[PDB]
């Protein structure tokens, strides 16, 4: 009892049989914002709704797929580009890819849309602003990153971080705990038809 | 109202599998040229499709000219190109998606770094290497792009490069002696049999 036609699945195949379709889910923001806390909770949470759902930050990226990149310009830009594609990959697959990286530059940020909005069948590209205070993530600072300041070029602090103009979502993590974040991304991905009711 | 709950850090990889009803693993296609690796590949991942099952296709129309465009044809560039598929086969796999490999990758060493990337893991991933085997004599037969006949073209596996063959794969097929689907029918069993999607 096997069946197929000739060539690739098409989208709108793979879409049905799946049950979902993909897109990427792109947080940006500075450190110590909640990008990481958000993103394995909605994770959870879209899995819990039977949903093919993958993280990709810096713990499964870094040292695997990106481990030739060190930390000049040109490595940066081609980090944010490779984790862009990726990103496409799993969206491809029909599984809502999340991404969990400060990515604090407009025109990095903008390639990765591009590769999604400009795909043969464009490819939903959710930018979401997880937007804390500076004085906010100082207080926080989970890992001491905020106080060596012994640390260079650091987001925010002595480096820029280019704040989206006017993303598909802007969560004040000062305002809303992590269940309310999930709430709001699944809220928006359900009334977009990305995710079953 | 909503409903929403979740543990703080990560899920793991056994609650992934569990909540999502499938396992991760990289079925890792290895073959010359017109041996059968993008037909079966694709016959492969719509059948998965059809038993509700996620599976991904990692090939050349979706990797060279997007991740991997940077590369060009030296050593060095085609030793990291399959790196790279390693990588991302097994991000696929941690995902709880069958990911299929169709790329020549020619050599032992590279077939064996990708392997190592599962089976290393920290929880061990399934690495599932299937030959697809077909004599010299039927891929020239073939050539359904004329790769073979340009010999014009330099380097090419198994004409003027070598194709290092697997010495025990999990999995070994021969495509003048299996349509097609019966290809899919021997990687799907494997599949069952290994407990890796539901019978
Ligand atoms: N609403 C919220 N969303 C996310 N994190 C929050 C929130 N409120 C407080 N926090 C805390 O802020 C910190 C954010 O850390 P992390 O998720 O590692 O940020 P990032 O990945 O952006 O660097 C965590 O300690 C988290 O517990
Ligand atoms: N039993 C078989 N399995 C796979 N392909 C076959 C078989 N018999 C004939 N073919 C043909 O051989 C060619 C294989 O092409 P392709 O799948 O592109 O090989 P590769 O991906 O290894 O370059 C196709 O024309 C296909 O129709």
């Amino acid at each position: 009892n096997i069946t197929f036609h000739p060539g690739a699945v098409t989208q709108d195949e793979r879409d049905t049989l799946l049950g979902q379709k993909g897109c990427t889910v792109w947080l940006t923001g500075l450190s110590a914002s909640g990008k990481s806390t958000i993103a394995t909770a909605l994770e959870q949470h879209l899995l819990h709704k039977k949903l093919h759902a993958y993280r990709l930050d810096g713990d499964n990226i870094r040292f695997g797929l990106n481990k030739d990149l060190g930390f000049d310009q040109a490595s940066r830009v081609e980090n944010i580009r490779r984790i862009g594609e990726v990103s496409l990959l799993f969206a491809l697959s029909s599984t809502i890819s999340v991404t969990a990286f400060i990515s604090p530059y407009i025109s990095d940020r903008q390639l990765a849309r591009e590769l999604h909005e400009k795909h043969s069948s464009a490819i939903p590209f959710i930018e979401v602003f997880i937007d804390a205070p500076l004085s906010v993530v100082e207080q926080r600072d989970p890992k001491g990153l905020y106080k060596k300041a012994e640390i260079k070029d650091f987001t925010g602090i002595s480096a820029p971080y280019e704040a989206p103009a006017n993303p598909e979502i802007h969560i004040r993590t000062d305002e809303v705990d992590v269940a309310g974040a999930v709430e709001i991304i699944t809220k928006y991905l359900a009334d977009n038809g990305l995710i079953p009711a």
